[PDB]
């Protein structure tokens, strides 16, 4: 472990999100921000709205720069609209430097903010094809590795508890670390096997092949990745086009076919609830994602448990009983590697050799009788047919 100075850097949860503390500003000005490899814009909170306890003030920063321009990013339920400038940005636990950034002063906004979740802000770390307005707009990684010497790579372990957590747990506790310039190898145990960035736009990836306890899913590979496939902190499920969604949910409830579960549990809206400690794991399936390797017809796979897929919830009546949701749900615009996904693992974002790392996880949830897996190789062909295009 050579990076002590970033680890246990981060808070939060897969539901509401992981953050980061950054101050923006002179003085600066504190604020804690969403770390999120499924966009391109830094924005924070820029006036008040009833989610936030702080905001940035743009009127109190000697070094703010008006770049006169309107914004507005729509995600995949919350928006919103702001105003464009520049100032001097630091993150108090991450490299010893500060640079000048693009930031996105939110002055109206709808479903962006969660009430209780912490954040008054989003670090879009993606690249700069999907920001807004367009891609002149420099993301913040971007301008910190042109302004320093820092190494173009950031690495991420998010760290599920396996437990609900309320506001002032999220608080109280370490969430995982964000690695900025460097890999941590106290972060993992085993080997990293790196998947290559299709292209620089989301972190996309291409999945070859899946398994549902060990067995193939048997789908056209082109399925898996309809209409691309991304690695997103910023969203919490794993997300699958319709067709493979519904193909792994039959699946899923045939390997699970002791127990019998509504369809408002499998359609990702209701919880179900077990008597303390006695969740049946065991009657679960593993889930493995094969993916594109660095070499020429090699693959590797990620497995997950549904330690990871089940997630935490607490009961509508707030009882000793563990209660979960199901955190697979369908999709309409590709596969997306949610948060739910990245907690099994150390995730390393290698920009400057254009490929994503994973290495299982110090941190992920398991049991006595199995563990998350990443393994390799595998011989694999015609790969790039995979890619939807
Ligand atoms: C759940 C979601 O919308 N996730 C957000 C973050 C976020 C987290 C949060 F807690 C509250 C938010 F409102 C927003 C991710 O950025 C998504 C947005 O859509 C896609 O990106 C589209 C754009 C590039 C932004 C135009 C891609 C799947 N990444």
């Amino acid at each position: 472990g050579s990076f002590v100075e970033m680890v246990d850097n981060l808070r939060g949860k897969s539901g509401q999100g992981y953050y980061v503390e950054m101050t923006v500003g002179s003085p600066p000005q504190t604020l804690n921000i969403l770390v999120d490899t499924g966009s391109s814009n830094f924005a924070v909170g820029a006036a008040p709205h009833p989610f936030l306890h702080r905001y940035y003030q743009r009127q109190l920063s000697s070094t703010y720069r008006d770049l006169r321009k309107g914004v507005y990013v729509p995600y995949t339920q919350g928006k919103w609209e702001g105003e464009l400038g520049t100032d001097l940005v630091s993150i108090p636990h991450g490299p010893n430097v500060t640079v000048r950034a693009n930031i996105a002063a939110i002055t109206e906004s709808d479903k962006f903010f969660i009430n209780g979740s912490n954040w008054e802000g989003i670090l879009g770390l993606a690249y700069a094809e999907i920001a807004r307005p367009d891609d002149s707009l420099e993301p913040f990684f971007d301008s910190l590795v042109k302004q320093t010497h820092v190494p173009n790579l950031f690495s991420l372990q998010l760290c599920g508890a396996g437990f609900p957590l309320n506001q002032s747990e999220v608080l109280a506790s370490v969430g995982g670390s964000m690695i900025i310039g460097g890999i941590d190898h106290s972060l993992y145990t085993g080997s990293l096997w790196y998947t290559p960035i299709r292209r620089e736009w989301y972190y996309e990836v291409i999945i070859v092949r899946v398994e549902i306890n060990g067995q193939d899913l048997k789908m056209d590979c082109k399925e898996y990745n309809y209409d691309k496939s991304i690695v997103d902190s910023g969203t919490t499920n794993l997300r699958l086009p319709k067709k493979v969604f519904e193909a792994a949910v039959k699946s899923i409830k045939a390997a699970s076919s002791t127990e019998k579960f509504p369809d408002g549990f499998w359609l990702g809206e209701q919880l179900v609830c077990w008597q303390a400690g006695t969740t049946p794991w065991n009657i679960f399936p593993v889930i493995s994602l094969y993916l594109m390797g660095e070499v020429t017809n090699q693959s590797f796979r990620i497995t997950i448990l549904p330690q990871q897929y089940l997630r935490p919830v607490e009961d509508v009546a707030t009882s000793q009983d563990d209660c979960y949701k199901f955190a697979i749900s369908q999709s309409s615009t590709g596969t997306v590697m949610g948060a739910v996904i990245m907690e099994g693992f150390y995730v390393v974002f290698d920009r400057a050799r254009k490929r994503i790392g994973f290495a299982v996880s110090a941190c992920h949830v398991h049991d006595e009788f199995r563990t998350a897996a990443v393994e390799g190789p595998f011989v694999t062909l015609d790969m790039e047919d995979c890619g939807y295009n």
